[PDB]
């Protein structure tokens, strides 16, 4: 009695369809008898139909810049309805990859915040939390916030509860993220929290006490920066370790030759902030170690110390710097997001 009807997730003559999605076509009262859907070259595009023949929906990635065209007829006992469908899907002026951080499959710190670093600048920030999803367990209060154009940060109020895990899905793919810039792809990475470990500079004493789930585990003479290039006091996220590197000034925005300038091959070396310091081997400074502040703003320990830090200190743990002559860590230094505070981190920038 009835002739069958077909509906699909586009119109006839559409532009700017978005690919962040499959495309799909239903029927009601009859079945889909046939659904294809090529590119314009011809060539198909991939597809399953469900096995009650009712929904038909695209099992591939959908391609920007391209124009679809949907050929689909349904059969009922009442009779048959074919319709044909073209149209174009988003046109980017440009595209944009994501990058997270930490790697998937890691075990991190405590402070290691998701990262998310553009490989352009995003003009709507808003479009790009919107499309990352995080999933913790347990479950915990987060929120985005920038740290430049192209790199977002996610973090809770308080340091991780270790066990933790965190998902991230990074949804971009199809998004249209401002001014035409649109995700290259999606990723998805997934890590989990392991141990609180927390280790403690206090100028006052200059000694590195290490804590390991609130325990005393290594206490380590430290020579901190002199008063002229001091550390700065805050939170500290650890970053990369090295066996061995050569440290050069100019990466971070010093010319080796200016009077603060240096380039040195240092052992076990644990990077802690991106304005460049270091927890590392310091044999020449073993005698101001526990006693004077001598370097550039490095944390000065002995060789021992510094491989032990190497070996027991992992991406995500936290040092903590107190009672320098140095002001704060910037919050938006690369490691330095636990300085940003809270009201202000959950309140954002995506504006
Ligand atoms: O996603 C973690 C982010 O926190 C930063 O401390 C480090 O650069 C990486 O671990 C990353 O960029
Ligand atoms: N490191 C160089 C200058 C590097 C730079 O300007 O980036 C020098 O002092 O000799």
């Amino acid at each position: 009695l009835l002739v069958p009807k077909l509906t699909a997730s586009v119109t006839d003559g559409a532009v700017g369809v978005t690919v962040d999605a499959p495309v799909s076509v239903t029927a009601a009262d009859g079945v889909l008898a046939a659904v294809t859907m090529v590119n314009d070259n011809g060539r198909p595009v991939a597809g399953r139909l469900s096995p009650d023949g009712l929904r038909w929906s695209t099992t591939e990635q959908l391609g920007y810049n391209r124009r679809y065209t949907l050929n689909a007829t349904a059969l009922g006992l009442g009779g048959a309805a074919t319709r044909q469908l073209t149209f174009q899907t988003s046109s980017p002026a440009h595209l944009t990859m994501p990058y997270v951080m930490p790697g998937d499959g890691e075990v991190v710190g405590v402070g290691e915040p998701v990262a998310i670093r553009f490989d352009e600048n995003i003009a709507d920030r808003g479009a790009a939390e919107k499309a990352i999803k995080i999933t913790t367990n347990p479950p915990v209060e987060g929120a985005f916030y920038w740290l430049n154009n192209r790199e977002v940060r996610w973090r809770p109020e308080h340091f991780w509860k270790p066990g933790t895990a965190v998902d991230v899905a990074v949804n971009t793919y199809g998004v249209d993220l401002g001014e035409g810039m649109f995700g290259e792809d999606n990723v998805q990475t997934h890590f989990t929290i392991g141990d609180e470990v927390i280790a403690t500079a206090d100028d006052n004493t200059k000694i590195l006490t290490v804590r390991v789930n609130g325990e005393v585990v290594k206490s380590m003479p430290t020579s901190m920066g002199k008063d002229s290039t001091p550390t700065a006091n805050g939170i500290y996220i650890v970053g990369s370790r090295y066996k061995h590197i050569i440290m050069d000034s100019s990466t971070y925005g010093v010319p080796v030759n200016s009077p603060n300038g240096y380039r040195t091959d240092v052992d076990w070396a644990t990077q802690i902030s991106y304005s460049g310091v270091f927890v590392h081997s310091a044999p020449w400074s073993v005698g101001a170690q526990g006693h004077t502040n001598t370097s550039h703003g490095c944390l000065n320990v002995s060789p021992s110390n510094a491989q032990w830090f190497y070996d027991h200190v992992k991406r995500g743990d936290i040092v903590e710097v107190v009672n320098t002559v140095g002001g704060t860590l910037p919050g938006i230094d690369g490691l330095g997001d636990w300085n940003i505070p809270w009201d202000q981190w959950r309140a954002g920038n995506a504006k």
